[PDB]
C-alpha cells in the first residue's frame, strides 16, 4: 500500500514563485488521487495475475501507467524544490552540467525549451544516462515516469501539466518556466546525480 | 488564412456554470494562439511541399495537428454553447439519444463517464458514425479532432483540459462537468446533426 | 504457466488459401515466442507487485502487452479457422450481419478495408459492443488484442502482419484477404457471438 | 514530384546475406510503392492546403508520414548496402564508435538490440545527435523517419520490417541483423557522419 509523503515544507514555502493554493491543491489533491488510485489498480492487478487473466491485466495497465507515473514524478518533483533552492549547483552536477551541456546556461535553455516544447501535458526532465555515463535531457507525456519509459535515472522534473501552474501564470507557461529556477534543490538533484555513480 | 471567430456571447454570459475569466483567457489567449500558430505553420507547410521536403513536411505535423485541431476544436466548442441553453435536446436528436444510448441520464453518464476519463489533456466527444448511422461516443487527447483524426462527425465536445475548469472548478473536474448541462446549446447540436442527413 | 493451444488442424488443413510453410511457423514459432516471453514476463512482474515497484511494473507494460496480446489474438486466430470453413454464417450470426453492417458481402468490403488499411503489424477484428447490443469492427496495431484495449469481445479476428502472408503473397496483401474467406470457420465466430448474449 | 531512386547495384549484389528475391521485392514493389502514394498523397495535401481544409490536411497526415518516411527510408537504406562493404569502417567514424560506445563490437550489440527489439515493424537507427554532436541508437515505429521524428541525423538504418527477411530468414529474426553486417556501406555511413561536420 502506497501513502501521500509529506511535503519537506508548507504550501507557502514556495511563494511568491509558486504561490501557496496551487502547492496546496497539487499536492492534497492531485497527488493524493495517483496514490489512491494507484493502489486500487494494483489491488485489481494482482487479482488479475492471479487469475491468469492477461486481457484484465492489460485492460488495467493505462491506470498503473498513469497513477503510478503520477505518484512516482510528483514524489520525486516535492524533492526537487526548495524555498532555500535557487542559484546553480556545485561540485561534481555542475562539472557534468558543463561537460554534456556546454554551460550551466545553455542546460537551462534546453531543459526549459524541452519543457515549453510540451503539447498537452507532461513533464521536462534532467536525468542520468546509466549506459552513456552522461546526462540527458527528455521530455515524457501526461504521467509517464522517466525511468519506467525511458531507462534514464530522473535528477530534475518540472511539471507542465496546466495545474501546475495556471492559477497564477494562466496561458504564459513560459514565466513559470522562468520563475521556477528560483526554487530548484540543487541540494536534492546533486543527490540523485551522485547517486548514479556509486 | 484562418482567424479567430468572434463567440456567439459575451465572456459572462455562460455564469454561473463558466465564468467570465475562463472564457476571456480560453477564446483572447488559447484559441488565439491555434489561430496565428496553424496560420504559420500552414505557410511554413507550403514551402515545405514547393521544395518537396518531406523531412520537413513531416517535423511540421504535430504543430498542424496540434493547432490545426485547436481551431477546429475550439470553434466548434463555442457553439456547443449557449446563455439559452441546457434542458433536454428536442426533436430528432433526443430520440437518437434514446435509441443509442438508452435514454437522455445514459447519454450524460457515458459523455461525462467519456470526459472525466480523459488521462491528460482532451476532449469528450458526442459523435454520429455516417458508416453506421448513429451516434457515438468518442474521447481524443490532447488537440487532436474528432473528424480528421477518427471520421466521426463532431455534434457535441466538451474541452476537458485543465485550462478550460481550472481558475473555476480547481481539481475538481466532475463538478465542472455536472455545470456545463446547463449551456448546451442543442440548437447548434441539432443542426450539426441534421446536416449528417441533409 | 501458459501454453501453447494445439492447432484444432494439421498445418496443411488450409491450402491452397495459406500454404502449410506459413501455418507452421505461424504457429509453432512466433505464436510459441509469445507464449514463452509472456510467462517470463508474468513472473517479473510478479516480483514487481511484491516489491512495490511501480518503475518496473511500468518498464514491463510494453513486453506484457505484445506478449500477450500476441498470445490472446493468436489462440483466438487459429479457432477462427476451418480447412471446412468458408461460406456465409447463419441463423442470429448473419442476421446480425444484415442488421448492422447490412449485408454479409457489405460486412466482407468493411473487414477487408479495416484489414488492409493497417499500416505496419496489426489484425483486422469483428467484435460484439456489450454497452450497445451490436456488432463492431475495429483495427488494432502490433499485438494489442482487443478486448484489453477496446473492450470490445472478439469474434473474428485477421492477422495482416507481414509473417501471415508474405512467404506466399508477398506484398499483395489483398489476394491473402481474399483468400481467407474461404478458411474462415463461421461456426466459431457464431459461437463467440452466441456467447455475448447469454 | 518524387521518383524511385536506381540502386547502386544489382539485385543479386548481396548474396549470400540478402538475396536477389529480396531486394527485388523490396525495391520495385514496397518502394515504388511508397513513391507513388507519397506523390498522390502531397498532391491531394495541396489541394487541401489551398482550400484551407484542416480537417482534410490532418486526415492526410498518416500517409504522409508513412509514405514519405518510407521513401525517406529506403532510399537510404539502399545507399547503407554494398557488394563490397562489411568489417569495420575506417577513419574518424570508427573513433565516435569506439568513444559513444566503448567499441565496435559494444556498437553492434546496441543497434542489434534496438534493432532485435522492435515489436512490430520498424527500423533501428545510428544518428547523429547535433545538439550532443556525438552518436546516438534509436528505434523508429514502421515507417516513421528518424530526422522528421526526432531531429536526429540518420547515418546507418536497419530495415527491420518483416517484408526485409522473411522469405530468406522466415522468424529468425537475428540470423539476418547478424548477415547485414557483411553487407554495410561504410563509406557511405561516413559520408553523412561528416556531413554532419560540414
Ligand atoms: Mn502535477
Ligand atoms: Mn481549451
Ligand atoms: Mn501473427
Ligand atoms: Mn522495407
Amino acid at each position: 500500500k502506497h501513502s501521500l509523503p509529506d511535503l519537506p515544507y508548507d504550501y507557502g514555502a514556495l511563494e511568491p514563485h509558486i504561490n501557496a493554493q496551487i502547492m496546496q491543491l497539487h499536492h492534497s489533491k492531485h497527488h493524493a488521487a495517483f496514490v489512491n488510485n494507484l493502489n486500487v489498480t494494483e489491488e485489481k492487478y494482482q487479482e488479475a495475475l492471479a487469475k491468469g487473466d492477461v486481457t484484465a491485466q492489460i485492460a488495467l495497465q493505462p491506470a498503473l501507467k498513469f497513477n503510478g507515473g503520477g505518484h512516482i514524478n510528483h514524489s520525486i518533483f516535492w524533492t526537487n524544490l526548495s524555498p532555500n533552492g535557487g542559484g546553480e549547483p556545485k561540485g561534481e552536477l555542475l562539472e557534468a552540467i558543463k561537460r554534456d551541456f556546454g554551460s550551466f546556461d545553455k542546460f537551462k535553455e534546453k531543459l526549459t525549451a524541452a519543457s515549453v516544447g510540451v503539447q498537452g501535458s507532461g513533464f521536462g526532465w534532467l536525468g542520468f544516462n546509466k549506459e552513456r555515463g552522461h546526462l540527458q535531457i527528455a521530455a515524457c507525456p501526461n504521467q509517464d515516469p522517466l525511468q519506467g519509459t525511458t531507462g534514464l535515472i530522473p535528477l530534475l522534473g518540472i511539471d507542465v501539466w496546466e495545474h501546475a501552474y495556471y492559477l497564477q501564470y494562466k496561458n504564459v507557461r513560459p514565466d513559470y518556466l522562468k520563475a521556477i529556477w528560483n526554487v530548484i534543490n540543487w541540494e536534492n538533484v546533486t543527490e540523485r546525480y551522485m547517486a548514479c555513480k556509486k
